[PDB]
């Protein structure tokens, strides 16, 4: 009777919890503080896409193991691809790939909303103006962050917009919001250290007289604490960049995810 719906990641779980309200029984693969670009699906995760009537997934390259799992579990389910339709931002290096963080900028997150509803919809018709006035309700919850962020941001000094975090994950904040971020991995955390760079990193770091490091909740912190060492700059906290809190961590769902990290960031770059 209610809808089997998987969702790749906690934090579209979380949107998806909040569009299916009730009418849905939902899974998530990869959980809160967990890291989906070096996930390896586990059998258990292909007798849960078995039973579903709809997959939810980022896209553009986040999830490496989807279409293998996929094919292993022999699901049925419509699968939703969550950013189509978002401003994608290619990748720095590469390789005309995309960079997937794009629930970053809160604007992203309401058109991911949508397309959840949009597949509930076309897998439950009967409960379409439910999934959508649920849908609607959170994007205003969702403008009015935008609103805060933006807002707290654009107050700070020009000059002091800087911070250093684990991997290159926050673009798109930087691109709504007006913050810069360094890190010493890329956009993907399936590489190294090359800790040969961090030297580089460093320089990059007083170029840009940049505040304060944070660790990220997907990572182990010993490089960053650190750089941290070696910049002389303080290791202001924990920033949560591609996976929720646990319950009981400050940063359980989306909203309180993105009111921690730019409360935390405001914080650290007004402390100069
Ligand atoms: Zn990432």
């Amino acid at each position: 009777e209610p809808l089997d719906v998987v969702a790749t990641f906690s934090i579209i779980g979380d949107f998806a919890a909040k569009v299916g309200g009730d009418r849905i029984r939902l899974n998530v693969l990869v959980g809160p503080d967990s890291d989906t670009h070096v996930y390896e699906p586990r059998p258990a995760d292909a007798i849960a896409l078995a039973g579903a009537d709809v997959v939810l997934t980022n896209g553009l390259e986040f999830e490496g193991f989807l279409t293998r799992l996929i094919a292993a579990s022999g699901t049925d389910a419509a699968v939703a691809t969550l950013t189509d339709g978002v401003e994608t931002m290619e990748e720095p290096g590469g390789g005309g790939a995309h960079d997937p963080h794009a629930w970053q900028a809160v604007p992203n997150a309401k058109v991911y909303v949508q397309n959840i509803a949009a597949a509930f919809c076309a897998a439950d018709a009967e409960g379409c103006a439910a999934y959508q006035a649920n849908a609607a309700r959170y994007i205003g919850e969702l403008d009015a962050l935008d609103t805060e962020i933006r807002a707290a941001i654009a107050a700070l000094p020009q000059d002091r917009r800087t911070v250093v975090v684990a991997h290159n994950a926050f673009r798109y904040f930087e691109a709504a919001y007006g913050v810069h971020f360094l890190s010493p991995q890329g956009v993907s955390t399936e590489s190294e250290a090359a800790a040969a760079d961090v030297a580089g990193l460093i320089r990059e770091i007083r170029a840009r007289n940049a505040s304060a490091i944070f660790a990220e909740n997907i990572s182990d912190t010993r490089l960053l604490e650190q750089i941290a060492r070696e910049a002389g700059l303080p290791l202001a906290g924990t920033l949560y960049s591609d996976a929720l809190s646990g319950p009981d961590g400050p940063a359980s769902n989306y909203i309180a995810m993105m009111r921690h990290n730019a409360g935390a960031i405001a914080a650290a770059l007004a402390a100069r």
